[PDB]
DNA sequence: GCGTAATAC
DNA sequence: GCGTAATAC
């Protein structure tokens, strides 16, 4: 059906400033099978300054050896669930050394599934996240609302002291333009009133801006996730669940927020952010 | 390799008393696939007064309709994990109505996985259990030891007021005769020193007697579980993990403790107990 | 429900 | 590790 071709990368700030930092985020949905699907040859080409991975499904002991073979991303940090083995998990790889690296959001109820790494750098503080899925039948919908409130107060406090960049799978399509089939999904995980109101309260509270919508407020059919079933990806029946939210003070540095719709290895695709620090 | 033919059923007490009650236990390892594997036609033939199922892997909402089509086992009771969906789970079906039915062992740490049903009858109190597996690599070995102590104090208190029958997957081979390959499994879940000492402390504390060993103290190669891998069952490379433990006062009623080595539908086989109440 | 990656045992 | 039954998403 309908198509989307991501525009060419703009590497120049609105004030003419050239791009310094290139961040990349990707929900790999199985880091080991992603590695097996030649996913790591792709990021070697993208050459990002920072790499954020979500849904690694891989305890820190089982990490493949080819991760230690990325000559430009040697500082690697991982978070994993306390108990469950092939579930959730996030990772943050960096070309430069972070000043401080912290894990989780400071409330033990939400820190048992390895969902958040916080990497503080010189000019800003990066946060990569993998928000809990409300799940089919919406069993975790009530829990998800408790998470969103505590995650918002956690982010609001970080931005209080330093410019903030949130990134990763946020497991919500903000608006009707952010998914292919809006009407039939008002009662499904990812496009419920409560999840969408929560994303809205996030932008308003810390505060943050959706990078992609700030540069392309009216671009439709631009998705980051496609269900493996029903040939969803070949038909571009997708969802935009992967984001880059910036502090308002960082918008003069924003050069481009990209969506690599063609990169394989996962039921998500990578997203890239160009900043000028 | 070596073989085992379960002897014919003895339905007469040592004191000449005839059999009243016929209990049956079976770790079905997937109640729905077990039903699909014609497992329920088997128990219709066995015609037991009570049926105990372990590792149902089936929440109470997803129970098949053919369970309500057992005309001789209409009183059905189920336990399931609080959160995990296709994991653990035990069930107790009965021809007669129990006086009281309780769930779990009275300590919330061990009651979140649906492992114990307690059914009090007129002459005795039946308990069916599915003991936590220490797991490959023995991650739950320390937890398993905490369970065994609390499960023993729970059983010791039940037998304090009524004769007791424990049954189900106890996830331990007591002695070297209770598994095919004793030497190579001293460091594996099911035949560790700690698990075996725990089973021993159980028999001594409440107290209880292994029905099968009381009637066949020297019968080897008699297993209830066979790994699905390595063609373990066709080679009788097995483990005796499924038991019937009685209060000492009930031994004059014991007629026979059986092992149906030939019944399919699971990587465990059913066990049957004949009592004369 | 259906595709895929990981599980416990 | 390998067979099988169930998972989350």
């Amino acid at each position: 059906p309908v198509l989307y071709e991501d525009p060419p990368d703009q590497k120049t700030s609105p004030s003419g400033k050239s791009a310094t930092l290139k961040i990349c985020s990707w929900n790999v949905d199985g880091l080991r099978a992603w590695i097996k699907k030649k996913g790591l040859d792709w990021v070697k080409e993208e050459a990002p300054d920072i790499l954020c991975l979500q849904e690694t499904k891989c305890s820190e002991n089982k990490l493949p050896a080819e991760l230690q073979e990325l000559p430009g991303l040697t500082h690697q940090y991982w978070s994993a669930p306390s108990d469950k083995e092939g579930y959730s998990g996030v990772g943050l790889l960096s070309r430069q050394c972070p000043l401080k690296v912290s894990y989780g959001i400071g409330e033990e109820e939400h820190d048992q599934e390895g969902r958040v790494i916080v990497a503080e750098f010189e000019s800003f503080v990066l946060v990569t996240a993998y928000v809990p899925n409300a799940g089919r039948g919406l069993v975790r919908l009530e829990y998800r609302q408790r998470w969103d409130e505590a995650f918002r107060k956690f982010l609001k406090d970080l931005a209080s002291r330093k410019p903030l960049v949130l990134c990763g799978d946020l497991n919500v399509a903000h608006e009707e333009i952010d998914l292919r089939n809006p009407k039939g999904n008002k009662k499904n995980a990812g496009f419920t009133p409560q999840e969408r109101q929560g994303f809205g309260e996030l932008l308003q509270a810390v505060p943050l801006a959706d990078s992609f919508r700030h540069l392309y407020p009216n671009t439709a059919y631009a998705y980051t996730f496609w269900t493996y079933m029903m040939n969803a990806r070949s038909k571009n029946v997708g969802w935009r669940l992967d984001y880059f939210l910036l502090s308002h003070s960082l918008l003069p540095a924003l050069c481009d927020s990209k969506i690599r719709s063609k990169a394989l290895g996962s039921d998500h695709c990578p997203i890239t952010l160009y900043l000028a620090l």
